[PDB]
């Protein structure tokens, strides 16, 4: 895995999602469109990046780089 | 351009440094190094685009995409 093969974010780019947190106002409805833009995959990528990041372990958000 | 090719944070990494900007404690001393793990350049190249960011027009920062 090094680039994103098929618009599904991979490590190359969940680095770059998790420096936003949604700290940047992005993760919201005109940024999810916003990264899309050149990211490479849509805002439901974005959104299931976002959840996936803290809902592994119960939303308390203590992964960065795992 | 579409991969960093020799440490410089090409446009597919000037885009995550873009969604730092420094809110999630990121360009420090601590996360810039962590960035440079899989970001692929040093923490010269972190602060060279921090400021090159805004530095560009008066430091203002208006520029996401630019």
């Amino acid at each position: 895995m090094e680039k994103r093969p098929r618009t599904e974010f991979s490590e190359e780019q969940k680095k770059a999602l998790d420096l936003a947190f949604y700290f940047d106002r992005r993760l919201t409805p005109e940024w999810r469109r916003y990264l899309s833009q050149r990211l490479g995959l849509n805002e439901e990528q974005i959104e299931r990046w976002f959840r996936r990041k803290e809902q592994q372990i119960g939303w308390s958000h203590p992964q960065f780089e795992k």
